[PDB]
RNA sequence: GGCCGCCGCCACCGGGGUGGUCCCCGGGCCGGACGAUCCGGCGCGCCCCGAGUGGGGCGCGGGGUUCAAUUCCCCGCGGCGGCCGCCA
RNA sequence: GGCCGCCGCCACCGGGGUGGUCCCCGGGCCGGACUAGAUCCGGCGCGCCCCGAGUGGGGCGCGGGGUUCAAUUCCCCGCGGCGGCCGC
């Protein structure tokens, strides 16, 4: 069967590169897989503007959503907030597909390094900040626990990852009358105990009086709430 | 004014993507919200190509353009080899009553092969030659397919001029749904007088076997009569038609 | 490219009407008498008279019905919508 | 990361309800009835104590404290399990 693979990690950690390589190995193992991320649409605009984010976010989600109907989808996005990963998981749940969160990690050193090597189009200060605010996968919710944690400073074994993911895709993602009688007879008993201030010994009789009464009732086939309750009220009035 | 759909068309390696980015940049400096979209966005998200992904690719790409045109100028960076493809892109713009301009980019087979080689010949040169050979320039069969601009991408391109021309055109009223404006009509009484005076004129022409000359006077006699009547406020159909019959009788 | 539905082929543009040589409503422009207003008009082609660069005549894809076709009928070309085919 | 919360601590398991000494629902298992069946009847955990020392019977308790005539329920603390919204 097929699944939703959710990457998470800071800008420059290697999400996009890891995505392409993962997809390529999967393709060799005979799987139809597509790589999606908010960046596809975000970079389609010639400049950045806060006001495009809504459309960017909505459109990326529609593509992911429509793609998971027929293909494995690798979501290549920073996904720094747990609520963002929750949102992606809701798509998998909706289609009853399995999902795996893959957390790519790297020291802040490497991150700043790589960011400089890219023209620091994202200011290093913002990178530092994001590293601090990042939501550690699984620290808050079991559903957020990373299927794998990848160290992008060391070599990566895609065949092994593929193998594990393929196995995971084969798992099963699972994700009147009577009570009325009990409820109400309980109310009546409390009403009665109040109106007569019975003693410790006489209340116990009333309790037992109700147990015996209820037990007898669950024996008869035809039972009408209102009529049974009336029978109970008068049983107490003459006891 | 408002926003429009810019449709690019031209063979692989002609420079569509490069032209797209530059045009999008200039438009942006000119205060326009524009996005660049093409089937490649989705096609290259797959690690391999398979003909069965194409339906999805097409469905996905059109949905994006469609939803984006509600809010932004859309530049479509796709080969758009066939007119029916450009037609489908126009129907999106008609769906939202937005202007559109087909921009046709060309270059000699000479440059296309060279550039195709410099790209590792992912597309066999043979295919490039053939595509180039069978390609029908836009506008050769349909008027709605006539390019707004034809750009030689081997020559210098002036993006400010183009941007300028594009902005002007966005400020025009599309000839899409000006075909449903069923109004500016006269009240039933007026139209009833037009219709009836027309039949009376015909009845009269018959009863007196007029010649081409004498008929023209009757026609002008009707024109002058209706003109005068639409100047009065209170008009009774039956009364007016009698006045017209008599006007003809003492002619 | 094929099938079906519908519309255009009256001529500044849009819409509408119509067996009257077109007409109506809104928009545009030109001319004229008087500058608003009012009155006349508007494309293309062929011919003719004129001699000055104007006036007039015939025509508007083909054919039919008819005194008369923009209108009705058959065919041709084109538009729009629907459905199929095409789509390195 | 912030704010908040749900579930269990009634006792085969899971879900639900409930100030009445617990109950309802689904599943499971044990014993009996049953010319493999199904249905019907009875029942189910841990701890300490007692008669018997019989694969038997009875008693009391169910993390601690509080409100109570009565707590599975409600408040507070404890242990174990899990989530929501928002941070965009
Ligand atoms: N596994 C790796 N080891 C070392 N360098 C890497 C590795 N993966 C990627 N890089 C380099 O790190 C830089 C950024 O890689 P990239 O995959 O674009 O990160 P990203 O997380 O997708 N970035 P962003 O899209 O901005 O969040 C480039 O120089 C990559 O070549
Ligand atoms: N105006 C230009 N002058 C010189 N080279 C150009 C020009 N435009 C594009 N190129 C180059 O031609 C090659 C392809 O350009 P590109 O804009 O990607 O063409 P394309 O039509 O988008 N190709 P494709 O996506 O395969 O249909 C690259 O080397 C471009 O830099
Ligand atoms: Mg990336
Ligand atoms: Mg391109």
């Amino acid at each position: 069967h097929h699944m939703l693979i959710i990457l998470t990690g800071l800008p420059g950690v290697g999400k996009s590169t890891f995505s392409k390589n993962l997809a390529k190995i999967l393709s060799k193992n005979n799987i139809d897989v597509i790589v999606l991320g908010s960046d596809l649409i975000r970079e389609s605009f010639p400049v950045w503007k806060e006001k495009y984010e809504e459309f960017i976010k909505k459109s990326t989600y529609r593509l992911i959503d429509s793609a998971l109907k027929n293909y494995w989808v690798i979501v290549d996005d920073t996904n720094y907030y747990n609520s963002m990963r929750r949102d992606l998981i809701n798509i998998a749940k909706k289609y009853n597909k399995n999902y795996a969160i893959i957390y790519l990690k790297a020291s802040l050193d490497v991150l700043i390094r790589r960011n400089i090597e890219r023209g620091e189009k994202i200011p290093n200060e913002v990178i530092k900040k994001m590293y601090e605010k990042f939501d550690e996968p699984g620290k808050k919710y079991k559903w957020d626990e990373p299927f794998l944690i990848i160290d992008t400073t060391k070599d990566i074994d895609f065949n092994e990852i593929a193998k594990k993911l393929i196995e995971k895709s084969k798992e099963i993602p699972k994700f009147n009358i009577s009570d009325k009688i009990d409820k109400e007879t309980r109310k009546i008993v409390s009403e009665y105990i109040k109106s007569k201030k019975l003693d410790k010994d006489k209340i116990k009789e009333v309790v037992e009086l109700r147990k015996e009464f209820l037990k007898k009732i669950k024996k008869m086939e035809e039972v009408d709430a209102d009529r049974v309750l009336k029978e109970f009220k008068d049983l107490l009035n003459s006891y």
